[PDB]
């Protein structure tokens, strides 16, 4: 599957190691030029297992649920952990089985309970390469308020710049030196739904919207996209939530 290594980790390999995510994810269809994620698989095959290194070459396993690029659980050494979730409960029975013990975490995986759980918003976490080898770190040993900040990282810094080539460029401009997330990303992360499922219902109505999707800019400024042509869907949005699943 796929393999982020953060030891000699630069822009470039880690631009490499998001390409490999999403050629990882399978699609039948192309909406718009992006690959439209497909509405089920079943079993094993609907987890995609990330292998992550932190600097020292310590790993953890990531499992991906390829059909919306949520986070289920990991496994660090011989421990798997998984959301508080039906969805990561069903994933449970199909990843790192062979694990001595499996800890439930006492949170859902969605952004809402994951910064309830640590205590602080995205927009207070800052983000970046330094900032994923450290929360590599932290899921090695378990410390579930630690755990939430470092999953709300993990999450932005893999599946979130998967999504959008904004994101993974933020990221790339933080392989040095973390940062909060600006505003535009919050808001693309915030979005990703409801333009999936807007550029969805843009085929067979000549690439309008049914309804706008609000975003803000990376000057700062709220904007309103309306249609396909906008840069948001030609150059930034790389996958498409299938809108069976929304
Ligand atoms: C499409 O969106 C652009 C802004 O990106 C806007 O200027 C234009 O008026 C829109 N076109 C239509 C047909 O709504
Ligand atoms: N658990 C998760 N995995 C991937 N993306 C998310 N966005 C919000 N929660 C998420």
């Amino acid at each position: 599957d796929v393999s982020f290594r953060l030891s000699g980790a630069d822009p470039s390999s880690y631009g490499m190691f998001i390409k490999d995510l999403r050629n990882a994810l399978p699609h039948t269809e192309k909406v718009y030029n992006i690959p439209l994620l497909l509405p089920s698989v079943s079993g094993a095959g609907r987890y995609l297992l990330m292998h992550l290194f932190n600097y020292d070459g310590n790993t953890i396993t990531v499992a991906v649920d390829v059909t919306n690029v949520y986070i289920m659980g990991y496994l660090a050494l011989t421990t798997s952990y998984f959301f508080n979730e039906p969805a990561a409960d069903l994933a449970s029975q199909y990843v790192f089985r062979s694990a001595r013990r499996k800890i439930t975490l006492p949170y859902s995986g969605n952004y809402e309970r994951l910064q309830i759980a640590a205590g602080k918003p995205r927009e207070k976490i800052p983000i970046g390469l330094p900032a994923l080898d450290t929360a590599i770190s932290t899921l090695l040993h378990y410390d579930s308020t630690a755990a939430a900040g470092a999953l709300l990282v993990l999450i932005q810094t893999t599946a979130e710049a998967a999504r959008f080539k904004y994101i993974e460029q933020q990221i790339q401009e933080r392989a040095y030196r973390d940062e909060v997330p600006s505003s535009a990303t919050i808001s693309l992360e915030n979005s990703w739904s409801g333009l999936s499922k807007q550029i969805q219902l843009a085929q067979g109505n000549n690439g309008v919207f049914r309804t706008p999707t609000v975003l803000v800019d990376s000057k700062g400024n709220r904007v309103q996209i309306t249609n396909v042509t906008s840069n948001v869907v030609t150059s930034n949005i790389q996958l498409l939530l299938n809108t069976k699943n929304i």
